[PDB]
């Protein structure tokens, strides 16, 4: 340290990614493997997802939000307040509950932090109180995905943050299964690590497929900007 290297310095061009996933939904055993790149400039990621265990027991729009918020783009106002690059190298754990209304519950574990050049997110992710004709396990999900706002704010005592937020999941009969994230993240380092003041990330995405990928899959592209906090002291314009 002479690292040449550290916190948002280290995603000032494209970053390859991996994703790795190991799941245990109502006994049924899963893994996913994801890669891909993230551009941190333009908050962009685009990775493809690969069940490589067989036919995913779940449907895909779930594990979204599950399968790196290091490369949103946040503003030159709002640098500060960037929680995700700050705990770079060394990482951070996210750690979440999300609550499917009127079905079971996702309870996930991810460390994310950098092997050499590339930006790793291993997740674990256990699955409970699903009911077998329901939404989920049941398939009624619409392979697509609408747009959020995600709310994160400081956890000083935990030298972390909170997050949450709900997404709507569109069902193929025109409703909409709701599911509840709450979320905290903490840093693996003792290092310093920027704490926000509250604001949000705003994301989009995009679900397709690789027409030569005859493994169960998803291709994602997605955008997410930080907003939420303006620029005064005087009124520039």
């Amino acid at each position: 340290p002479f690292t040449v290297s550290k916190g948002e310095e280290l995603f000032t061009g494209v970053v390859p990614i991996l994703v790795e996933l190991d799941g245990d939904v109502n006994g049924h055993k899963f893994s996913v493997s994801g890669e891909g790149e993230g551009d941190a400039t333009y908050g962009k990621l685009t990775l493809k997802f690969i069940c490589t265990t067989g036919k995913l027991p779940v449907p895909w729009p779930t594990l979204v939000t599950t399968l790196v918020q290091c490369f949103s783009r946040y503003p030159d106002h709002m640098k500060q307040h960037d929680f995700f690059k700050s705990a770079m190298p060394e990482g951070y754990v996210q750690e979440r509950t999300i609550f499917f209304k009127d079905d079971g519950n996702y309870k996930t574990r991810a460390e994310v932090k950098f092997e050499g050049d590339t930006l790793v997110n291993r997740i674990e992710l256990k699955g409970i109180d699903f009911k077998e004709d329901g939404n989920i396990l049941g398939h009624k999900l619409e392979y697509n995905y609408n747009s959020h706002n995600v709310y994160i704010m400081a956890d000083k005592q935990k030298n972390g943050i909170k997050v949450n937020f709900k997404i709507r999941h569109n069902i193929e009969d025109g409703s909409v299964q709701l599911a509840d994230h709450y979320q905290q993240n903490t840093p693996i380092g003792d290092g310093p690590v920027l704490l926000p003041d509250n604001h949000y990330l705003s994301y989009q995405s995009a679900l397709s497929k690789d027409p030569n990928e005859k493994r169960d899959h998803m291709v994602l592209l997605e955008f997410v900007t930080a907003a939420g906090i303006t620029l005064g002291m005087d009124e520039l314009y």
